């Protein structure tokens, strides 16, 4: 796109503030930002806030979100579809023109780990170029295993294709498949979908801990066979809904856009790969690491 | 196939009649019928009854089906495999020669939303050319959420490949991925798998309604990541079995041949896309629309 | 690999012995063995014990496994990752050099049907060349439907690609997709992943029996839409964990590495195909047969 040549808009922080016991304001940008997706490979991504996947959103069950999208892209319209919300897509997930803002309000009625993404046609183009992310809706009554959890992180799986190539997006295998992590608490890492960061800078934990991961596969096109090497999931909540409880799973199948809360125990010191067992995708980047030490 | 050149057999209605409190007669054809799968693209499909996917079958749990297949194809044998039934495949799902009929009897013991398809070798060829469909078996005791449902429809996902091309069928990406709808009540739409009908003529509903969809992904080759934009599934019954209850799912993973009953609320007026979140498939046709109005 | 030219190491039996009420010794080889994966097609597989998938391992819930790998490969290191166990991957799933042995100990805390596979980088290469298999961990308290089961077998799904071709492994469609069966009791068949054995020598059963299959899809890359033609699964336990109970499923979605226990009734004499309903894969080999007779 001629108007994107040389454009690299610095990342902008997510803005969130609570405005009532059940109402929250969220402000995000659409922007065009260079991201290193593999060593030596820059992708001039279409993003929310200069991150791909975008910044984490966390709200409580029953919160109404008053969402503003500020479109920094000089030429392409953008939009937002939160899978957490009940909304009229033709009224509430509509386009915001370049250099404009739009505000939309809708409730997050349902607990879980939801995809969000741009909803502008062609949606495949917007998602594949980077406009995806996760919103977590915390359950009013928690999960039954909350008291057992020692530490928690968020991990997101996505693919990357040939740059802005709709043929490839439709018809081609992914060039890379990758994990990222998005921060829940101060000091947690906050990374973009790339082949290397979570190998070189593993997630950290302590021997004996029960770890919870909030996970989502944003696609755009592939399913995920999510597995932590050297453990078994004690408990799994599909889509993060407390009612969708499974136990003792080796691997969690996630559709495109599918989420889960998964919990597992790390019994011994060492480094534990986190993979999709679709090993062509693992080979193409989709391995993260969890370093487990006597201290954490 | 030389004997198919110029053949376009007009669609024939499904024939069904109940013959006892737990016995039903069903009569279907195998026939060769031109279907417009995308604008300007005719596929000379191999079909049941001139529809692809084929006509909807609905029976009750515990019904024995006395099924007749009348093979109108001038040269290729055809057969029927209902995933609802208990049967001997080598006796009951056998071929019917051109210009012949065959009758087979078997029970539908299990509630749910089942694939049916031709079982003639090579089965991939017969399915890919269009010989697939859905049989619904209604549970004796309903679903627990029956009283909440305001409206219901059937949606089927399938792929289309290069015409009658076994190489492509085995080794190629789908050319199109599509939804169709099959009528449960008078006045419901009844459409074939194409890229456009359910966009131009959306399914209809009223503001505030809880909608039930009976869904099946007939493949032949892909899985489906089924999602209704702007809502969350309140309740999901995998394969349509009441016992396989999930709640609050954003997206339902369906294997090839996989079914579900899904229920969700439409809170606001507007048009709600229905998609597979495998967005390469959505781009290649797999988007239907639900138009929600103050009146329905 | 120059050092593999002409190498065809005869299969070696699995060695297992119980050494305590909750401790078992297991001894396996890594070895290079020619396997006929399709008629006229030899693949010089990388294997455990000269089988691909490897030999079945069965232990009890709560058993600690003291595992020895003897690496017969003259040049490539190999390793073992059991998905059943809790272990430190960087200490316990490490490489064993050519002509060396290594011993590792870890507990199998969780009931189910788990993948095992080589964990040597590149893991895709090692899995795709044949180093995969299944370990069953029997639940302390059984399954609730145990008393209903008349007969049982193990079936494994895997893919085969162009020989030792990392490009193909990453980027290509499978050349073959196949079932194998691994013996639980004397007289059961024990076969390798090939397109033909379980068609020419079907699994056997008797009219009216409830059959249990312990199943796993080891990939490396595809998901499986597992279906037995002419029946419906009465009961399904995802990953073989008794708590993950589904009923009345037509088809069981398995991720890559995913397992299940599935149970179904065969009501009539005949031959019952066992397939993945991803019919491109079925066409490329993934059909097994179950022959049901008045005597068994
Ligand atoms: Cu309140
Ligand atoms: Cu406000
Ligand atoms: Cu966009
Ligand atoms: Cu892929
Ligand atoms: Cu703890
Ligand atoms: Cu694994
Ligand atoms: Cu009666
Ligand atoms: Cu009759
Ligand atoms: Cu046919
Ligand atoms: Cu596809
Ligand atoms: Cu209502
Ligand atoms: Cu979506
Ligand atoms: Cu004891
Ligand atoms: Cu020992
Ligand atoms: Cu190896
Ligand atoms: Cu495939
Ligand atoms: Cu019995
Ligand atoms: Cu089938």
């Amino acid at each position: 796109i001629a108007a994107h040549k040389g454009v690299n808009q610095a990342p902008v922080p997510l803005k969130m503030e609570r405005v009532g016991p059940h109402d929250v304001h969220i402000e995000m940008t659409a922007q065009i930002t260079d991201i290193e997706i593999d060593k030596g490979k820059i992708y001039k991504a279409w993003t929310f806030n200069g991150q791909a996947p975008g910044p984490l959103v966390v709200v409580n069950e029953g919160d109404t979100i008053h969402f503003t999208l500020k479109n920094m892209d000089p030429v392409v319209p953008h939009s937002m579809d939160f899978h957490a919300v009940h909304a009229s897509p033709s009224k509430d997930f509509i386009d915001v023109m370049p250099n404009k803002s739009g505000t939309f309000t809708y409730p997050a009625n349902k607990p879980g780990v939801f995809m969000y993404h741009c909803g502008t046609k062609p949606v495949l183009q917007h998602i594949a170029n980077g406009m995806h992310g996760v919103i977590i809706v915390k359950p009013k009554n928690g999960y039954p295993t909350d008291k057992e959890v020692d530490r928690e992180y968020v991990l997101i799986q996505n693919e990357w294709y040939k740059y802005n190539d709709m043929n490839d997006f439709q018809n081609g295998v992914p060039s890379y498949v990758v994990f990222s992590s998005k921060a829940l608490k101060p000091g947690d890492p906050n990374t973009n979908g790339d082949t290397f960061t979570l190998k070189e800078k593993p997630l950290l934990a302590k021997v004996g801990e029960k770890i919870r991961l909030y996970i989502n596969n944003v696609g755009p096109n592939e399913v995920s066979s999510f597995h932590v090497v050297g453990t078994v999931f004690d408990d799994v909540y599909l889509d993060g809904n407390p009612n969708n409880h499974l136990q003792g799973m080796q691997t969690v199948m996630l559709p495109a856009s599918g989420g889960a809360v998964v919990e597992f125990t790390v019994t011994r010191p060492g480094t534990y790969p986190i993979v999709t067992m679709q090993f062509n995708h693992a080979q193409k980047g989709a391995v993260a690491m969890l370093k487990v030490t006597e201290t954490g």
